[PDB]
């Protein structure tokens, strides 16, 4: 049962050939079963590429259901049309210190159909 939402800004700058991705914050995340809060961080990939090259990761925020990162990532070497057919995959994870980290939810953006104007928007975690 996934719950919560993520606030993202997506911009594209033709003058530098860069897709600009800002993860502002997330809100409304569930607690753990334990009742403990989560320690959320996000991973971002520009798919289909799954190598270290495409990977970005936010800092981890401690014990909270309302993490704020204010973190901007840049993907270079892209014409606007190169984004067609690619997906921005943002996944939230709960940092577990002594075990595998738990999947919280994801937002996947079909860039071909996005305006990319750096407007902050909210996306339901899926």
């Amino acid at each position: 049962p996934i719950e919560g939402r993520l606030q993202l800004k997506l911009g594209y700058d033709q003058n530098t050939l860069q897709l600009i991705v800002t993860l502002v914050c997330a809100t409304g995340l569930s607690l753990r079963q334990s009742g403990a809060g989560r320690n959320p961080y996000a991973k971002v990939f520009l798919l289909p590429d799954r190598s270290h090259k495409s990977k970005r990761r936010t800092k981890t925020v401690g014990t909270t259901c309302e993490p704020r990162w204010g973190q901007t990532f840049v993907y270079s070497g892209l014409r606007r049309c190169d984004l067609n057919g690619r997906l921005l995959e943002v996944t939230l994870w709960d940092y577990v210190r002594y075990g595998a980290n738990d999947f919280i939810g994801e937002v996947v953006i079909d860039l071909a159909h996005h305006i990319l104007d750096d407007e902050a928007e909210w996306y339901q975690l899926q």
